[PDB]
RNA sequence: AUUCAGGUGAUUUGCUACCUUUAAGUGCAGCUAGAA
């Protein structure tokens, strides 16, 4: 899995169909919204999930949760690093998506954080993919709500270029 | 941004483990010290 950004035009397009699709741009944002690198690939779709910074309510999400996967530094639990918001993952088109170029990125603190995140994500990549798969299954079955409408998004997204 | 998914224990509070590919109650705490 890897860090991506997604183009606004694409986000705005999907937002037409489901407003739960994550916000991509904001003046308050110090860096572009980052997503995680192919969390589910099924039925010919590729999903990315948005990362989000710590908020108070996160304290109540249990490891067993399908909506959220909490991030923290390997071996250092008190260093919370936000969470992957699986319930707002979205199918993507490769041309509307773009890997962060960490190699050319200046050595800021944010970069350091990205690397504490990556190491944790990588060590848990399977857990993450498995939660994504079960999340979407439950949503197809009508067993879970308050997530992006995966069927609807899956239905319109390849029409973006039109 | 979008403010805690449901469930597995003849009992089950917290966290955790487990199941959700239809199956699945483990572990640490807490509480208990009972009697065949
Ligand atoms: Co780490
Ligand atoms: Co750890
Ligand atoms: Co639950
Ligand atoms: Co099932
Ligand atoms: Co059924
Ligand atoms: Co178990």
């Amino acid at each position: 899995m890897k860090f991506y950004t997604i183009s606004s035009k694409y986000i705005e397009y999907l937002k037409e169909f489901d407003d739960k699709v994550p916000n991509s741009e904001d003046p308050t944002y110090q860096n572009p919204k980052a997503f995680i690198g192919i969390v589910l690939e099924i039925q010919g779709h590729k999903y990315l999930a948005p990362l989000t910074s710590p908020k108070k309510w996160h304290n109540n999400v249990k490891e067993s949760s399908l909506s959220c996967f909490k991030l923290h530094e390997n071996g250092v639990p008190e260093n919370q690093l936000g969470l992957i918001n699986l319930k707002f993952m979205i199918p993507i088109i490769e041309a509307e998506v773009s890997l962060l170029d960490l190699g050319n990125m200046p050595n800021t603190p944010y970069k350091r954080m990205l690397y504490k995140q990556l190491q944790f994500i990588r060590a848990n990549s399977d857990k993450i993919a498995s939660k994504s798969d079960t999340l979407r299954n439950l949503v197809l079955q009508g067993k879970m709500q308050g997530t992006c409408n995966f069927s609807l998004l899956e239905e319109k997204y390849r029409d973006f270029g039109k």
